[PDB]
């Protein structure tokens, strides 16, 4: 026994302890703010007006007028089967090549019987036709895919027709009414508000349970003495337990009584959610208006998949070209070499 031998042990214990609380209690601060992000919240109690145009939607119908519009679409469709059929003639005339060879050679070899001490126009050819096979049944799987996408985008051509002209061509689209009657006179919007304000004060309440949890300092190293006076030996564990729970006991209940009342509020907001979108319908007008800006995603976000399957191709094309082309001549070179000899 030393002159110091139980100074460190406790302050070990301290960090184990005041860390393990900042851990269950950023993580939840976190938590809260991805279900809000998910439910549209808590941007769903300003706007009011259903004349005027939503400011997401004017926002993502000028960048489809600034690349353009309906024109860029149509001359990228329009030359499709310009360019597929383009690349068609030249493989047919690539293969003619083979049959070109072997129509004479076969012919050649009937009438004169002495060529059977060389390789056949056909054996020789015989991998090169393998390709050409395959060829073929990428076209059946281009034009596949350009008849399905072009299906898709007939479908819709109305909708991406719509993006553009003037706003208030397109103002007087959009239906010109209230939004909800029962938002307006009813006890629905007055149960929500209340809601998230009360848990709102939850964050400002958790701003208090930070500084005072991280700023934990209290020096008690007579005790420490005593049980090493009294009993004889140090004891760290035992001692600790039941030190350390009455002192910092209600610091952790009103921690707990947080993370349980915001477990309770979230659980009855959730259900309040569930009623305050459940008037879709509403009185006679009103799931009309969602109903025009949800053909409207599945407009914005369907122009892109749709211009993507454009991006895959195109330019498959002209990395074709540096393919056939050398392709193309391969054939010449072997059938050019083999008239050579005769």
């Amino acid at each position: 026994v030393s002159v110091q031998q139980s100074l460190a042990a406790y302050n070990q214990r301290k960090a184990d302890l005041v860390n393990r609380s900042i851990a269950q209690m950023r993580e939840a601060t976190t938590l809260a703010n991805g279900v809000l992000a998910s439910l549209n919240l808590p941007a769903a109690i300003e706007d009011v007006s259903g004349d005027t145009v939503p400011q997401s939607i004017l926002t993502k119908s000028r960048s489809v007028i600034e690349q353009g519009g309906i024109q860029t679409v149509d001359q990228l469709i329009k030359e499709l089967p310009e360019l597929l059929q383009r690349n068609r003639e030249i493989l047919d005339e690539s293969l003619r090549l083979l049959d070109e060879e072997e129509a004479t050679d076969n012919d050649l070899r009937a009438k004169f019987k002495e060529r059977w001490q060389r390789t056949p126009s056909n054996e020789l050819y015989k991998p090169l036709r393998a390709e050409g096979t395959n060829f073929r049944t990428v076209l059946d799987k281009a034009v596949q895919a350009d008849g399905q996408v072009k299906e898709c985008y007939q479908s819709h051509r109305d909708t991406i027709v719509l993006l553009c002209k003037p706003e208030p061509e397109l103002n007087a689209a959009i239906p010109s009414a209230n939004p909800a009657k029962t938002m307006q006179g009813s006890e629905v919007v007055n149960v929500l508000k209340s809601l998230l304000s009360n848990l709102d004060e939850v964050k400002k309440e958790r701003e208090g349970l930070e500084n005072d949890l991280k700023s934990v300092n209290f020096d008690m190293t007579s005790k420490f003495l005593t049980a090493l006076a009294q009993d004889g030996v140090i004891n760290e564990e035992a001692l600790s337990v039941t030190e350390l729970d009455r002192v910092y006991g209600g610091l952790t209940t009103k921690v707990q009584e947080s993370l349980k009342k915001q477990e309770g509020l979230l659980k009855n907001i959730q259900v309040s959610h569930q009623e305050f979108s459940k008037m879709k319908q509403s009185n006679n007008e009103a799931n009309l208006r969602e109903e025009v800006l949800k053909n409207l995603a599945t407009a914005y976000d369907n122009f892109v998949e749709l211009v993507a399957n454009l991006k895959e191709g195109t330019k498959f094309y002209n990395e074709l070209t540096e393919i056939l082309v050398r392709f193309q001549n391969k054939c010449s070179d072997i059938v050019f070499a083999r008239k050579t000899e005769r």
